[PDB]
């Protein structure tokens, strides 16, 4: 045989890059997936991850209490953190026993896949009582937000679409949605909406706290190929596209 | 200037009328809200509050056991109160300490925003394994109960619309869900169906037991411009169309 | 005041104790304590000290 | 240049060497601190450290209690070791569930800084009660046991001074204060006593239970720099006059 690096006859490394690109390729065709992922950073570093892997669309969508920090199998201060709660949804509504709950997220980082539409993201930030703006009578639903997510990017390929908000200061009391649909540069569509009904149903969730960022980085995003932004700005993830 | 409240050149006045004749209406639009609230009745006059506010459509559904009374960082009887499950499920099913689990709602009142179209509502109100009709091979999956709700009603507006039932027996164990389809007197809607998708993920949950239904009204209700009905059939909520 | 005299204690309430020994074993030493937290929310965000306008700034320390 | 290693012009071998006889003197001078370290050792190889360091003087006071073993976040046995307490303080005065506890210290390290002067060096060992000997008319309130300290050496250099005393007997139950003063080979001392008293206020505590003497090695004594003088006596420390 040829020698391997040196013809157009290494069918090992023609095969490599196929493999590569056809996994790009086939995650941005109909038949892939779309991913989304909603972080929420904790004052003592944990980070809640909530993730959603579903065909054709997908999204996400939290209370305010649901996105606060929980220590499963750990005290929670439980009886205060529901007066918390009550002091947040109304002024002076509870009877706490601090000012500010370390429950309370302290940012927000959405990635999308790199599959998404960015033309398509639309989130809906609301207010403690899962207001999205104020009053419902003058609430649109969503806000468009594509044009402020970020790529990620890795060997010069987009890996992934980042959106990332802090919420540093004490009236930073949040309820979250967020959704996007998948890639259809085609004309396609009339025929499958049961096949997106059912699509409603078959997307898969993950949730889990993770200890701290660089866990985050080594036990999840790393192990599944996800992409990711650290807080130093490091972009993560593997690219694909004609690569070995 | 003209003085005021003594002409047409009333600017301030009639921007005042218009900024809450477009809340109105914007609500009413397509762009709006349409929202959904089930309130669940306990005996010791809590009450829990669930709230899903999306476009296009909404809708909440629950279990028998999630109706249930849960005092967070509270006692809860766990342990007898799954037995008191099982006895709900099957009887004789279980082994309780107790003839009536006072965690079992008295009551339920269901309010929709007053951009739904009231004949577009459907309840399923199932028995306690989530059965809408005594066996699954012949329930109807809903019944529409627009007719039963009444007008809440604010200086001759409509506020809002709800249907309450009393669970005041003992075989009154229910699971339940509710949907309502926002407003829509035009022929649009071919185009909007992946819109409509995402806002099944965009829809923004709320819940949360308040001690009394003085503090619904005074903290949930009130403050948020949501309409009401209170025992003594008090109606509550804030008149928009052509007012100051 | 020690590093650790400095840290919130709340009176009467939960303080996870023990898991904050290993906090304080780790910022000692680096990895020299098996702690289940990243940052204890126990730790001083800022110190302000004031002193009364009867000192001498000079001789402040 | 000339080659490293071979000649009067390696300059960054000279200021290496004079990095650390600086570092050596300055430690001597009055600028500098001076320091001592109290062990105490435990049953269960645990050893508590309290060190103090300060300038011109420095010690440390303790209790018979404070001395005991402390184990945060752990069980202590509460309240039978505020009965052993009562027993060891007047014979037969508590009511204790056990003979000896383990929470009494087996033996006491005294370490200071080489930047003492050996005979200022004072030790008030007390009884149980806090008397320095038996009653206090007839105690002086300290011993001076300069001669008794042992050289930490490492390459030759006194790198700090150890006594050690062991407890191993029932009957050994003590209180504990030691004292030492900088070196001031000088004859200044007038004019800087208000700086005396402010160094009072100055001087750093640490004290922290490690769980063995190994620990104690690897990340207390030689992290920091620290003297120490191990069971099987062995010297730790860092040689720094004349030393690259
Ligand atoms: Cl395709
Ligand atoms: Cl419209
Ligand atoms: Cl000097």
């Amino acid at each position: 045989a040829d020698v391997a690096g040196t013809s157009n006859r290494d069918f090992r490394g023609r095969e490599q890059r196929l493999f590569n690109s056809e996994q790009y390729n086939y995650n941005n065709s109909l038949n892939g997936e779309v991913s989304v992922w909603v972080y929420a950073y904790y004052s003592d570093g944990s980070v809640l991850v909530i993730n959603k892997n579903s065909q054709y669309k997908v999204g996400i969508s939290e209370t305010f209490k649901a996105l606060k920090e929980y220590r499963e199998g750990q005290h929670n201060d439980s009886y205060d953190e529901y007066e918390v709660n009550q002091s947040i949804y109304y002024p002076n509504g509870g009877d706490a026993r601090k000012f500010h709950s370390n429950a309370k997220p302290r940012a927000i980082q959405i990635i999308f896949s790199p599959s998404v539409n960015v033309r398509t993201i639309k989130m809906a930030k609301g207010n403690a009582v899962s207001v999205p703006d104020e009053y419902l009578q003058r609430s649109h639903p969503w806000e468009a937000t594509g044009i402020k997510y970020r790529k990620i990017k890795r060997d010069g390929e987009i890996v992934g679409y980042s959106h990332y908000f802090e919420l540093p200061h004490e009236y930073n009391s949040i309820s979250l949605a967020v959704s996007g649909v998948h890639k259809n540069p085609s004309s396609y569509n009339v025929h499958n909406v049961m096949d997106v009904f059912q699509s409603c149903d078959l997307a898969l969730r993950f949730c889990n706290r993770y200890w701290a960022e660089l866990e985050l980085v080594n036990h999840y995003i790393s192990p599944n190929a996800y992409p990711y932004l650290d807080i130093n700005n490091h972009s993560y993830g593997v690219a694909l596209s004609n690569r070995q």
